[PDB]
RNA sequence: UCUACCCAUGGCCAGGGUGAAGCGCGGGUAAGACCGCGUGGAGGCCCGAACCCACUUAGGUUGAAGACUGAGGGGAUGAGCUGUGGGUAGGGGUGAAAGGCCAAUCAAACUCCGUGAUAGCUGGUUCUCCCCGAAAUGCAUUUAGGUGCAGCGUCGCAUGUUUCUUGCCGGAGGUAGAGCUACUGGAUGGCCGAUGGGCCCCACAGGGUUACUGACGUCAGCCAAACUCCGAAUGCCGGU
RNA sequence: GUCAGGUAGAGAAUACUAAGGCGUACGAGUGAACUAUGGUUAAGGAACUCGGCAAAAUGCCCCCGUAACUUCGGGAGAAG
RNA sequence: AAAACACAGGUCCGUGCGAAGUCGCAAGACGAUGUAUACGGACUGACGCCUGCCCGGUGCUGGCAGUAAACGGCGGUGGUCAUCCUAGGUAGCGAAAUGAAUGGCGUAACGACUUCUCAACUGUCUCAACCAUAGACUCGGCGAAAUUGCACUACGAGUAAAGAUGCUCGUUACGCGCGGCAGGACGAAAAGACCCCGGGACCUUCACUACAACUUGGUAUUGGUGCUCGAUACGGUUUGUGUAGGAUAGGUGGGAGACUGUGAAGCUCACACGCCAGUGUGGGUGGAGUCGUUGUUGAAAUACCACUCUGAUCGUAUUGGGCCUCUAACCUCGGACCGUAUAUCCGGUUCAGGGACAGUGCCUGGUGGGUAGUUUAACUGGGGCGGUUGCCUCCUAAAAUGUAACGGAGGCGCCCAAAGGUUCCCUCAACCUGGACGGCAAUCAGGUGUUGAGUGUAAGUGCACAAGGGAGCUUGACUGCGAGACGGACAUGUCGAGCAGGGACGAAAGUCGGGACUAGUGAUCCGGCACCUCUGAGUGGAAGGGGUGUCGCUCAACGGAUAAAAGGUACCCCGGGGAUAACAGGCUGAUCUUCCCCAAGAGUCCAUAUCGACGGGAUGGUUUGGCACCUCGAUGUCGGCUCGUCGCAUCCUGGGGCUGGAGCAGGUCCCAAGGGUUGGGCUGUUCGCCCAUUAAAGCGGCACGCG
């Protein structure tokens, strides 16, 4: 450019941001012992994203999410290139100044792997590939691959496959044929719910006709596994046991809490989304009533829009709850970015299924290893919260106390006396009603029990006034 | 003589509306523009018969008809329709251009001639009995549904068991099988245990001795079209 | 190509008729279904359907009254 | 019948006048009885809007001045080519009714155009009924046609060239008619238009080869004058370095005479040469002999020549090219007369213009789809796209040879003057030991080391006896041959003992006609080059031919159609094919569909109320497929309508078990096919979405039933 729209000194329209090959942390790197063959850790993925929003500090966690995605998905990151583009690029994504830079960046990797962050229309992916000719899958395809490798239940192996088909259907030509040509089991290779390839050799399939047919069958099957789930939850619904759910960002001790308060024993792997199918377990409020506890799947910033069906059961558990719990990973940078996304998910849930929002119990987790990011009322960034340490079980008592006190009691506290002949009633109050205490009176007892509705009218006749 | 276009010379277009220029009276206006009122009758104007077309629908669809009928439809003073007489002719004509039309036919008319065109393609090829009796393979092919040569039939002449079967004898294999501690590779479980780690007491030595891992071997149990230390049965080549 | 009666009518349209010319060359029956061409229809009124295709509707004369827009001519027989 | 063509309007290009353009071989014609405000061709298509930074000079019309992105540049930058003022239909201006500001927006009126909505109306429909006429039907008369192997021509389930009136086993059926329906006779009709193969046709082009047309030149018509550059012929003293030197000498053969007193040698000077070798020309007091083979230089003498040529460029004869003209050939559709009463024809005479130009002939190059004749491969699990095509090596290949696939892996189109021949000698790879660099690791020593290294090059077969590693000498990487065989359609391809001649190496025996072996290549024709004793169109020669050796092809589609060749056809046509595709049928069941088996787990505890991973086994024949068996001398497609009929894998209704069945209501499984299973708006929908109901708004087969 000699005199074309005078912009000398930039060639990228931005004084500071322009072409931003920061390589600040260089994402992250690995170490020895990944040296058996070349496919145990091969996709030395380079990352790229657009700073199109506020502080690059709050966007650093955004690319940390992608780095963690790659780490849990297997293949280890090798480089990261975050562009300070003012606004998202309309047709391409890289910046058109890095359209050549990308190749000389990726000559430093180990195997062909470049990853974008935002969801890319096929318009992007038609030339973003031609930029380097190396397979590029965005963050949504990475989430779909993670779930594909983590799917284990029949329901999940259909929801994940449907989500992948619904994501790949728009971007069939070009990109779709690109991973059709590339059949080695890459990061985009996914696998569907099989995980151990199977349809992984077909990846996300290629044919639009075949995709459409399998999509119709999967729609029908997911329809069936909702009138299965309603049956399975009927027993809880009919008994109206007080339900408590645990939501929040992934890796925030969401399953460790449910293995901590109650001795459930669910998988607690360190990687990202692993408890991909909701599981619920019984529990007793320390003082009185019993309850049920449910741990959900896991939320992410800018959640993929093809995974709402895979999250549908999670949403159902969220709606059918009394005390919602968003667990925040205390020992992590910016412990609020997770919170805003989780909350936003909550609003879209309460909107899609119109219901009175339930109280949201707040717990900060991993404060045992935290360096006190606030170390004050600053650490009380949300002043209402309980600082539990699931790795050590510190706030369990305080949590177990306040969670019940914040669930509300639908009991009926009465004072009743029972002549000894009808010890059946004494036993029924002592095993169903959660009696506080009493003194063992001459003929009866001064029982002060938070008796329920079935026995409320039972004990009305044998009442007392003292 | 149909149709396309052109030339010469003739004819036809019921009826009913609208109302251009111009002109006049004027006004209007400084005057002009213009505005009113009259006359006037223009227009590839309007509605609509004859006429010329052919938009829709139904019928016909071995028709009444090798392109029509019924009902509606478009133009109908015009780049109009039409009579009579002419002109342009085939790689040519004409074409408000459709590969349209040029005598019921047009991505090159018809007729006769070259001419009995040619067709690796299709069809057809007419009486009897007797004797023998296939092939659908190889090679080559502007070749793959054709053909050339070889193989297999038959007839004749020459030779005469040379053919074939069985027994015996002499042969070369690397198949079936099996084996791998005999090569090249895969691979299971131990034992031996280098080294690397092991890193602490604390030396930096030496020790403990590594969740360890692990050279090197070693034992056991396996695998292979393109592995063979091995290795048949049949078949094949000679002799008898 | 020539002629173009009468009444109704603007009309060479249409209907009925004068002059004149014809009954046009297979007939006779018969309430079959069905097909064609006509006719009518309760109550709804395009629900039919690819699609108001087809049919139905409007239609004449005289008085009034006539929109957006406009190339100032028209629209316009507006509509009513 | 239109959105296509045309159109008025516009823009560009060409044309100065029997014009350009077109028809004709030409003459001639139209253009036009016109004349740049006109005519021809090409694009666009009323009308409007969008839209130049402002005039110096590459230059232009020329008289300085236009001009606009006439050419830049939008740059300062007015401004709005106006003062000054810069060699991209362009981001000028970068201005969203909408990349077009020469291509996009608008646009009144108009349209048998396309797509929607409203009001009115209606048998279009709910959902039909009735009436008349013309057929149909009956009676009398006349009286066809396509079709046709047959015939006292059933149905089910099978079988069969895989869809049976004809076959098999059963079930049903008295003989002959009439009126109707349209499910079959793969009904009739048309030697399938789709698809493939072969032929053709017409079209296109930077396919090949030609031609027309245009055009560049040479020359003939075609001549004269001059200038004019010289391509021209014919002669010329002095000049001329080894020149031996009476001394810077062209010979030559005559050579002994010429120069002779107007002037010998010797000269002296101006000037050529200038290599002062010093010759000389010319000029000058100038003369009264130097001379010459004087043998002299191979050789004159500056004595001559007759030549030779050698001086060194002056005259000298014809001659090309250029320029200038001129008239006389030739040309004029410029005029005037005459034949000629008639005459824009034609010819003749004459004047006026051109004029050796043009036009035309023969020759010669260039452009040349304007036109023609033709080419444009085959294989192929249809064709196309993609790949391949010859040679070598493995596996397939079933222990001889051979053996296919669009089966599994690779290589080659060479390299080497030594990496060939011979003689002689040697042994590796790896391991251990210990030595400065030195390291697991360059070199050294010792020890193990029997083949695991190497072998130019792929792979295989081999080779430690070495074919592997060295050194010496050599060219057998020969000539004339080759008994006998291998492989073989043929053409090719191989091996070969041994003989003779001349060699190499080795003392000799003996080995040597390329390389451990198997790839490294191309027939024939045609034509080069060298040698030879062949032959030489009457003869002698030569030309040409012949023989021997050898050379020229990615003729790689590699047994090689021509030396030379790409496409389109939905405008297509013919000849064939179910040898081969699209629909349907048939086989398979990968895919699909419905279940089942084991039980990790989920389900508040809880494998099995409801679900069920990881794996396995099946049914069915509805999806997409795979195959290519029937049909290409025709088996008419999707959807909708009408009419159905059947299965159950049951949507509703009916009967049961379990339940995480308290009741109400559900979930799941079993039994159950009698009946029923709505009407609309959107969608090609094939699918589906939406609206209002319903007991419910089932899924499927029947050529995806039914033209
Ligand atoms: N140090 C520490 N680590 C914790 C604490 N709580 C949870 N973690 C860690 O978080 C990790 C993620 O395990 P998990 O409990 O599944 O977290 P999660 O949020 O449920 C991840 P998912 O959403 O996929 O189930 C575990 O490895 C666990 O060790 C804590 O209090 N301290």
């Amino acid at each position: 450019e000699n005199s074309v729209a005078p912009s000398t000194g930039e060639l990228a329209l931005e004084d500071r941001a322009s072409l931003r090959r920061v390589a600040g942390l260089s994402t992250e790197l690995a170490d020895v012992s990944e040296v058996e063959y070349r496919q145990l850790r091969l996709e030395r993925v380079v990352l790229v994203g657009v700073w199109t929003e506020g502080s690059a500090a709050d966007a650093e966690a955004s690319l940390a999410e992608l780095a963690a995605l790659a780490e849990t998905a297997g293949s280890e990151v090798l480089e990261g290139l975050i562009q300070r583009r003012d606004k998202p690029d309309p047709s391409t994504y890289i910046g058109s100044g890095k359209a050549a830079e990308l190749r000389e960046v990726v000559l430093a990797t180990g195997a062909d792997t470049v990853i974008c962050d935002g969801e890319l229309s096929p318009a992007q992916l038609n030339a973003l590939e031609k930029a380097v000719k190396v397979k590029v899958i965005d963050r949504t395809a990475l989430i779909l691959d993670i779930f594909a490798q983590h799917a284990t239940s029949r329901e999940g192996k259909a929801q994940v496959s449907l989500a992948q088909m619904e994501y790949m259907l728009p971007r069939l030509r070009g990109w779709g044929e690109s991973m059709s040509r590339q059949a080695g089991g890459r990061a985009g290779g996914a696998g569907g719910g099989v995980g151990t390839r199977g349809p992984g050799e077909t990846k996300i399939e290629t044919d639009r006709r075949r995709i459409r047919e399998r999509m119709a069958k999967l729609r029908r099957e997911i329809r069936d596994m909702k009138k299965i789930r309603d049956t399975q939850r009927g027993s809880r619904r009919r008994s109206e046991i007080p339900s408590v759910a645990i939501v929040g960002y992934t890796n925030a001790g969401k399953s460790s809490l449910l293995n901590a308060l109650t001795g459930a024993g669910v998988l607690v792997e360190n990687a990202l989304f692993a408890t991909l199918e909701p599981t619920t377990r019984r529990g007793e409020f320390e003082d009185g009533r019993p309850f049920v506890l449910t741990d959900t799947v896991g939320f992410v910033r800018h959640l993929p829009t093809q995974l709402v069906e895979a999250f549908r059961s999670t949403l159902e558990e969220v709606v059918d709850a009394d005390l919602l719990i968003h667990v925040v990973d205390g020992s992590d940078v910016n412990p609020l970015a997770q919170i805003n996304a989780v909350r936003t998910v909550i609003n879209e849930v309460v909107a899609e299924y119109d219901i009175a929002p339930p109280p949201e119990l707040l717990v900060v987790n991993k404060i045992d290893a935290a360096t006190g990011v606030g170390l004050a009322q600053l650490r009380r960034a949300l002043p209402d919260a309980v600082f539990v340490s699931a790795r050590t079980g510190d706030g369990l008592d305080k949590l177990r106390s306040r969670m019940g006190e914040l669930v509300e009691s639908t009991d009926a506290t009465v004072d009743v006396t029972i002549p000894y002949d009808r010890g059946d009633l004494v036993a029924r109050v002592h095993t169903d009603g959660h009696v506080d205490a009493t003194e063992h009176t001459d003929a009866g007892t001064r029982i002060k029990a938070r008796v329920p509705a079935p026995l409320a009218a039972t004990l009305r006749e044998y009442a007392t006034f003292a």
